[PDB]
């Protein structure tokens, strides 16, 4: 059994970018399962192989995510794929769709969801024509199972909130204004947004957060544990659906994590009605809860651990999981 990753719409090659960095991640997660892997890219290195060194039909299972010649490269390269396809939907923005006959992919595709709606991966890719499977399957969860995973200790508070993330094209500009923007607290936003972007009459402000730079993605649960608490929000259609890696990266920090109540309206993450936020004015009283009483902010770390504990004590049924996901 050969298994092979592609990454549909960037070069891998190193840990710089974060497209590059989570396709190293599943595959060494993948890897660790006791799986022959391969990463097909541009450029043969000490992770990857080149499509010109590789027969495509030397792999019985080809993965594909996605986060221009790579573009045109994993074409061509699944275009003379025989067999099904298995395409990691991570990002609702983000759902498979192709690029004339040497770049035309007719093998069947098997969508694995990250989210838990296959309705809504399904409308995503209503303008596929090939044959198309759905099936829901946690791939965010492999940052927690990866070998070296390790929890966040106690740090030192310079801050009262925390986010790290890009704008998502406005689509999420509603509830980053909401909660991080006039909270009056000491609030700071990293990654690639940048307070120009925020420019919708609909959603006016007053003060903005501190927008800091990038960050690498081994860094982010470090980063994070600088704040009392960190901010879990998403798209409209991650709503009930996705858990996305922001959560593992927050649950592991050492910063409570607090959630947005229409992200997890059965509050299916932990069921602990203290963690969760409707507006800005609950996200302003709980977070000056925590910054006076340590009892309670010690209470909350210490079951937001637990729970992330006993999410990694099922590793062997999440591998056995992915196994079948990818028909073996
Ligand atoms: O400076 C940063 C900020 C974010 N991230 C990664 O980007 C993810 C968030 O991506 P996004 O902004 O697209 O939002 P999401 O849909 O995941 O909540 C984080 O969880 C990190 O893993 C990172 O590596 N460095």
């Amino acid at each position: 059994m050969k298994i092979a990753i592609i990454n549909m719409g960037n070069n891998v090659i190193n840990f710089k970018t974060v497209p590059s960095s989570e396709t190293i991640y599943l595959f060494k997660v993948i890897s660790e399962m006791g799986l022959n892997v391969d990463i097909i890219s541009l450029k043969n290195g000490v992770y990857t192989k080149s499509f010109d060194e590789v027969d495509v039909n030397d792999y019985d299972r080809l993965i594909v995510v996605n986060s221009n010649l790579a573009i045109l490269s994993a074409q061509k390269f699944m275009a003379k794929y025989k067999s099904k396809i298995y395409y990691l939907f991570t990002d609702i923005r983000l759902p498979f769709s192709q690029s004339e006959e040497e770049l035309l992919i007719k093998s069947p595709i098997k969508v694995i969801s990250q989210g838990i709606n296959l309705d809504i991966a399904k409308a995503a890719h209503k303008k596929v024509d090939n044959v198309i499977e759905f099936e829901y399957f946690p791939i965010e969860q492999y940052k927690i199972h990866m070998n070296d995973f390790q929890l966040s200790k106690p740090t030192k508070k310079t801050l009262d909130v925390i986010y790290g993330g890009s704008f998502r094209s406005g689509q999420r500009e509603s509830k980053m204004v909401e909660f991080l923007f006039d909270t009056g607290l000491n609030i700071e936003f990293f990654g690639n947004a940048r307070e120009k972007q925020f420019k919708n009459p609909k959603y006016p402000w007053t003060k903005a957060p501190v927008f800091t730079g990038k960050i690498p993605m081994n860094m982010v649960s470090e980063k994070n544990s600088q704040a009392i608490a960190a901010l879990i929000i998403g798209d409209k259609n991650y709503n009930d659906n996705f858990i996305t890696l922001r959560v593992w990266e927050t649950m592991a920090s050492d910063a409570v994590m607090l959630i947005d109540e229409e992200f997890d309206t059965k509050h299916r993450i932990i069921n602990d009605a203290r963690f969760y936020v409707n507006n800005r004015a609950e996200l302003i009283d709980r977070v000056n809860e925590l910054k006076h009483s340590d009892v309670l902010r010690k209470e909350m770390l210490s079951i937001q651990h637990d729970i992330l504990n006993k999410t990694r004590a099922k590793k062997a049924e999440w591998q056995d999981a992915f196994k079948k996901a990818i028909d073996l």
